[PDB]
């Protein structure tokens, strides 16, 4: 159940995602395929331009605990701290993962794939990934970074 994936170079994958002031039944759509994808891609997590989405719409798959289920829509950071940096590949890439540096933990504000606009915090690749997507739905890249 994927849908149309974005692959570098794209301008819709270094495109600014906008974030809808309400969840709408295209939206929602939007995020189920998104995890489809994502998952279909055995990806961790798939960041709406990815998935050809111009919407700052995020799905994560990391996991955090026993099953990975993450979704957000139109997540805003709040804080980040710490630096890291570790390996990691791009829908819109082909696997050519590299590594990223991105803050160590970072708590976010999003809604999830119900409608339901939350704050959560997160960690390590919980906090790495969300962040991640957060960059690359507004159209940068990691790679934007990298040399
Ligand atoms: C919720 C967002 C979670 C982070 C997403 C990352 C990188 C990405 O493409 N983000 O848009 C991902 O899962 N990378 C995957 C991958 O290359 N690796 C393999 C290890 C985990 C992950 C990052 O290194 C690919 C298959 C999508
Ligand atoms: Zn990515």
């Amino acid at each position: 159940s994927v849908l149309q994936v974005l692959h570098i170079p794209d301008e819709r994958l270094r495109k600014v995602a906008k974030p809808v002031e309400e969840v709408n039944a295209e939206i929602q759509r939007i995020v189920d395929d998104m995890f489809e994808t994502m998952y279909a891609e055995e990806g961790i997590g798939l960041a709406a331009t990815q998935v050809d989405i111009h919407q700052r719409i995020i799905v994560i798959d990391v996991s955090e605990n026993r099953d990975e289920r993450l979704v957000l829509i139109n997540p805003e950071l709040l804080e980040k701290s710490g630096e890291t940096g570790i390996e990691e590949g791009c829908l819109s890439i082909p696997e050519q993962r590299a590594l990223v540096p991105r803050a160590e933990k970072v708590k976010i504000r999003a809604l999830d794939r119900d409608g339901k606009p939350f704050e959560l915090e997160a960690d390590g690749l919980l906090a790495i990934c969300i962040q991640h997507e957060m960059d690359h739905l507004v159209g940068k890249l990691f790679m934007d970074y990298l040399s």
